[PDB]
């Protein structure tokens, strides 16, 4: 199903990643036009939420499991 957009996606996210530790929602859209209910929910699995100084909305690819690689 839409899982080939999961797989697919996350080598943009290792991508995107591989610049910077950190991104938020906004700056994860811009690399992939697609529906952020989509992204959050490969986030949710393997990403994680941050809140900072301003709740600067940061997420993080969970590598404590990634057998992947």
């Amino acid at each position: 199903r839409a899982r080939a957009d999961k797989q697919h996606v996350l080598d943009m996210l290792f991508s995107a990643f591989e610049k910077h530790q950190y991104y938020n929602l906004k700056d994860l859209v811009d690399i992939t036009k697609q529906p952020v209910v989509y992204l959050k929910e490969i986030l949710k699995e393997i990403g994680v939420q941050n809140v900072k100084g301003i709740h600067k909305n940061t997420w993080e690819l969970k590598p404590e499991y990634r057998h992947y690689q």
